């Protein structure tokens, strides 16, 4: 599209290799939505809408040196009160956030410590025994008295 | 890639000979370097849990999960370091006559 | 590809913008597999292998 007086690139689909470019170019020559399929590398700078696709390998990557490698549910942040699921590894401290749960009960580990503000239920074949009920240190004593 | 969203999730052997399994890059199955690792072995048949580093880690090769980290479980009353509070602490009484 | 006297459209390649949108239209005028380089959302109604 020709702005001013010089035609910038919107799209580019290469004849030879198929390598395709969307958008405008940046100033580093790379298109916004850039496809390159001779490497099949999907490198988008923006983000991306999906539903359900199957995968096996992750890696939380830390693209700009700065941003948090996580992954959350939306409107859910680390140690926030919304309810939702926060696993990654927080830059700052160079240590892997877990926040699962909502305000009152949560599961959360700041890389150091696990500590659990909700129900921590542990199962036997006899049955179920309540942890916090189980570990209250009940210790059996004896007062004496002299008559 | 960077970051797309998802819901299902399938670990499928391809070419019947690969591991299905989750690795952050340079992490393997049992090695020292930190990482997280969860996958099903093929020849074992068995889902394999690697998380943590070559001196704490938390592993599960599919029979024993074994975690050779500090385990921490939380309590209302506060929290109580596990192995502390299973070391078969047991009261014993010993007897002398005189 | 016209069928009885009407032609429906099966794929439409945006010169202007690269919206690409695939297969036959629904009711409400989005393709089975719609493109939106725009704003960059893959949305297919269907799986994905």
């Amino acid at each position: 599209m020709k702005e001013g007086e010089i035609w910038k690139q919107t799209f580019l689909i290469d004849a030879a290799t198929g390598a395709i470019n969307i958008g405008l170019l940046d100033e580093e020559g790379k298109a916004p939505i850039s496809f390159d399929p001779i490497n099949r590398v999907v490198n988008v700078d923006g983000k991306v809408i999906t539903r359900d696709i199957n995968a096996a390998n992750f890696i939380m990557t830390n693209l700009s040196g700065e941003d948090n490698p996580a992954i959350y549910t939306q409107g859910k942040s680390w140690g926030d009160n919304n309810s939702g699921i926060w696993m990654g590894m927080d830059n700052t401290s160079a240590k892997a956030k877990l926040d699962i749960g909502n305000a009152t009960q949560w599961i959360r580990y700041d890389g150091d410590v696990l500590r659990i503000s909700s129900g921590v239920v542990i199962g036997t074949p006899n049955g179920d025994v309540d942890l916090g009920t189980g570990m209250q240190g009940k210790q059996t004593v004896f007062v004496y008295k002299l008559a």
